[PDB]
């Protein structure tokens, strides 16, 4: 489906809300979602949520001068091919809040500053009814 | 028709996601949602969440030794009788952000300290599915 790639160009502070809305496909593999801090190739990312069906498992990440930090990794799959589902990603001064359905899912504290973001990127397998920043 | 009041202990931060989820009756003339600092009767109010079908209006305000403030109104009544609703209530470093639908309604700047609040009530003319503090 259309993946989505918007601009921050100011950044982010605490208080910044990533809403997404859709439907894993019924034979999704994994989708993902980005905040990057240029439109450069492979930029730096300050956040990497990384929901993968096809090995049960969500990865968080950062990413800086091409190579990856430390994985963390999420209790469960709290998605499920051919269902819909909504996502929050709350930005807070300590990390970010993963919220998947009405309960938090995992805390990721920051690695990059948040003034430092500058574009989200959602893509993947995933189907996309809505992206909003709030 | 049951109200919510949960309790802060722990208070609230920039970053923190107040969902609310419900229906407003066919009856309905108003509902509240407030972020009191205290389980006193008429504690201070540092947000007052007020929409109104009656007089067709959105009110916010914030109560300081029992003695409400300047009024803010929204544009609009994003509510109908007999309809279903989503309110997210955003705290940042600089006030509130109250989302209704799919899009940002209105900015309540803060007046008193957020360290304030520890306490949230949600009731009055309202039928509540969920109301999560993320
Ligand atoms: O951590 C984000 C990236 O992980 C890469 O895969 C990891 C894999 O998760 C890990 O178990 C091991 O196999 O090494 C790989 C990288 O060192 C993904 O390929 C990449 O797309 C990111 O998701
Ligand atoms: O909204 C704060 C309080 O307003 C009270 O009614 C106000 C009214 O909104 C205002 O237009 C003016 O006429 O003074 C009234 C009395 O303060 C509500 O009764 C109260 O519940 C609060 O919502």
């Amino acid at each position: 489906n259309v993946p989505h790639k918007s601009s921050l160009p100011e950044g982010i502070r605490p208080g910044t809300v990533l809403r997404i809305a859709g439907l894993v496909p019924p034979n999704a593999s994994r989708f993902h979602v980005n905040l990057l801090c240029g439109e450069e190739q492979g930029s730096d990312a300050a956040l990497h949520f990384n929901p993968r069906l096809d090995t049960s498992e969500v990865v968080f990440n950062s990413k800086e001068q091409g190579s990856w930090g430390r994985e963390e990794r999420g209790p469960g799959v709290p998605f499920q091919r051919g269902q819909p589902f909504e996502v929050l990603i709350i930005a807070s001064d300590d990390g970010f809040k993963a919220v998947v359905g009405d309960a938090q899912y995992h805390h990721f504290r920051h690695r990059l500053p948040l003034a430092r973001v500058r574009l989200v990127e959602v893509g993947g397998d995933v189907q996309l009814d809505s992206v909003r920043i709030f």
